[PDB]
This record gives C-alpha cells, structure tokens and sequence, in this order.
C-alpha cells in the first residue's frame, strides 16, 4: 500500500535463454546506465501500447508478444509524484537492434550482467525476472544512487 | 550487518485468529507481541523458540515453521538483533497467563498494530499469507523507524 499519485512507467526487457539486451543511456536522466528500454505512458495509450513504442523508438524493436512480469513503485525524496513502472518481458524479437539518440543496445550474457553500472534496484529484482517470478517491489531512493528502503513479494497476478 | 545477538519470535497462526501476548513489565512493556526471547548458549534457536513460548504462554508445539528473519538496529546501541521468527497452527494444551506474558487470541481483522511494535505493521502481511522473509529495521528509540527492507525468501 503506497499512497498518492502515481505516474506510469514501462520498462521491456528483451530475455533469451542465454542473453538478455540493455541500452545504455546516452543522455538525460541515467545517463550512464545501463537499464532496459522504457519511458513514460502517454495519453491514449495503453499500458503494453506505451511498452512496444518505447521499445521501438528506443531500439528499432517491434514484438509479438510482450509478458507482464512486475510492478515496481519508485519514491525519489523531495519529489511529490511516486512512479508506478510495468516491467514486461519479451524472448522472440522482430530485427536487430538498432542504436537511437537515447540508447546504446548490446547483448549480455546472463553471468555477465554488469549491475554496477545499472539502476540500483535492478540488483534486487533482475533475479526474480531472470527465475521468471512474478514480482511487486517498492524502492525509495535519496537521489540516484542510494535505496533508503525497499520492499520485494513474488505475486501471482502482476 | 556487524555484530549481533540472537533472538527468537513465535507466532501462533491459526486461520481465524493469531495468539499475541501482552508483556507485563521489562523492555517493551504495554506492547502486545509474540512470544520469545534471547537465545541461550548451548541451545538451537528453535529450541530457544519452543523454550520461551512454554515460559511464556504453556504451550508446547508438535511442529514450529521458520517464516523469517528480521534484524533490528537501534540508534545508539551498538548490538544488533537478529530475530528468528517462528509459526505454529496446532499446538498442545490451553495457553496460560505467565509471570511475563498473559495470552489472549485476536481476530485476524483485529489485530491491535497501533498497541505493537511498528514493523508489525509491514511484516504480519507475508507472516498471514504463509510467505518466508527477511526483514532489518533501523529504530531511533521505541516508536520510531527510520528505514527498513522486506524480502520475500524461499528459504529463511
Ligand atoms: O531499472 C531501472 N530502474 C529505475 C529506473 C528509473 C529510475 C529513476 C527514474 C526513472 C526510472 C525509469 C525510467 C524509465 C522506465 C522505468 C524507470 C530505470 O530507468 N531503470
Ligand atoms: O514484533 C516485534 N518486533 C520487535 C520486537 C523487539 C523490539 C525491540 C527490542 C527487542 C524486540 C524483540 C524482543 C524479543 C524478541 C524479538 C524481538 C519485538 O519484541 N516484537
């Protein structure tokens, strides 16, 4: 239970049996990192419509299916709105990957995922994406680096 | 997480109702709250659990289930906790009022949180859904919890 607005976000990853694919961020917020390709919902979209199209502006990527596979709720100090992310999976993929003006695409191994230069939260919830468990996670973040607290369930329905 | 000490925690689950007990004097006195306590040298921490919760309440357990861990820290104190949390549905004999504790049963909608410790609060929802955990905790005295992570776990 996490009270106030919240703001809709999607975050896709693209998981294969050996290797999943991350963008680095070339610039704006996160820059630096590497993270999966998402942004924010628009009106007139729907949740999985937002998805698809990040997805596509960010790599060139378009899908078949795309998995709901969690919720994760962000409060960042100081900031009044809370982030409300779906996370969604996908394995088949339709083209290669492309390189846009936000992000960098590369493929990683599963052993090799480099969680150092990633958001701080992804250390905590990858696992449960890369055992494909259902999750909800809660983060509170004092800035871009640091998780004050944090709450992580495994979930039937996401 | 540095040094710590060894406690133990018992819930008695039943699907209707949960057995807290109200402490009578000492630390944490006027909370109502599960039954256990320090772990002694020379025990298993579920022999610790069983020990306490027959201290405390009468009862004796035929099974006791691990559902969590949780560490507190408290601002000033330089020990940390490492609580070992304990359910148990069937149970043996009447629970009995003791020099420390006296029982009573709650209704699970009735569960008196604001008459508990906070973290109660945020950890009693995986406890009643039958979910393993660890937990941590920082308190600046009694009331108060400045920050805190919760995780579901498959093994305790
Ligand atoms: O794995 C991640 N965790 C958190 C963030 C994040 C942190 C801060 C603000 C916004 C986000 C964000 C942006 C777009 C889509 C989902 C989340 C992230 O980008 N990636
Ligand atoms: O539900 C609870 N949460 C926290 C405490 C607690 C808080 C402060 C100091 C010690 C404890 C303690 C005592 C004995 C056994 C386990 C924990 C508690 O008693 N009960």
């Amino acid at each position: 239970s996490h009270m106030g607005a919240s703001r809709l976000y999607t975050l896709v990853l693209v998981l294969q049996p050996q290797r999943v694919l991350l963008g680095m961020k070339k610039r704006g917020f996160g820059a630096g990192r590497w993270n999966g390709f998402g942004g924010k919902v628009q009106e007139g979209e729907t949740i999985e419509d937002g998805a698809r199209r990040e997805l596509q502006e960010e790599s060139g990527l378009t899908v078949d299916a795309l998995h709901k596979v969690g919720q994760i709720v962000f409060e960042f100090v100081g900031e009044p709105e809370l982030m409300d992310v779906h996370v969604f999976c996908t394995d088949s993929i339709q083209g290669t990957p492309v390189e846009s003006d936000e992000m960098r695409p590369c493929w990683f191994q599963l052993d090799q995922i480099p969680f150092k230069d990633m958001w701080p939260d992804d250390s905590y919830w990858f696992p449960l994406l890369l055992q494909k468990k259902k999750f909800h996670g809660y983060f509170k973040f004092q800035g871009q680096d640091t998780i004050l607290d944090y709450t992580l369930r495994e979930v039937d329905t996401v």
